[PDB]
């Protein structure tokens, strides 16, 4: 099964923001860092600048269109490389779907905290998050209509992380 690239080398269509502007954004999306690189490509900067409160970052899989990831849930992963400005950074991480017929939630999120899957250091670490740990929650969430990867506030504390090569993979055939 083909990889589903979320971030590679350029700005990602989506929406990022916050109540007071604590989250750093440009054109309502995450900044791409060209000074901090990894594997000869730019990185994606998630940076909350002050304390305050809510923030959210949506990164589309296919420009807001739904993407069928149902064949990917069994054994698939969410893979990316990450490093922090100091270490031990934590935030909510997950996925959002869209189902117009589902009256109790046109869009449902399935989320976890990133510290469950990786302790962030000032060094690059490759982390894999199994889709079965999120996309099986009895939420009404539909893995065949996934629009976005989601980052959101867990704590009010300011941090900065960098992402590299964000992708959905499945070693299934």
């Amino acid at each position: 099964l083909l990889d589903v690239q979320i971030f590679k080398d350029s700005p990602v269509v989506g929406w990022s923001g916050s109540g007071m502007g604590e989250l750093e954004t440009i054109g309502d999306t995450l900044p791409v860092d060209t000074t901090v690189t990894y594997n000869g490509l730019p990185t994606l900067r998630l940076n909350v600048q002050t304390t305050v409160g809510w923030w959210i970052s949506l990164l589309t899989l296919r420009g807001w269109n739904t993407h069928d990831l149902s064949q990917y849930v069994e054994n698939g992963y969410l893979e990316f490389d990450i490093k922090g400005k100091e270490g031990g950074e934590d935030f909510v991480i997950g996925f959002r779907d869209k189902v117009y017929e589902r009256v109790y939630g046109l869009e449902i999120d399935v989320t976890t905290v990133i510290s469950n899957y990786v302790t962030v250091t000032t060094d690059w670490q490759h982390v894999k998050i199994p889709l079965r740990d999120l996309m099986k929650i009895n939420n009404g969430f539909d893995p065949s209509s996934v629009t976005c990867l989601v980052f959101s506030k867990r704590y009010a504390d300011p941090f900065t992380v960098w992402f590299s090569d964000i992708k959905i993979t499945s070693e299934d055939n």
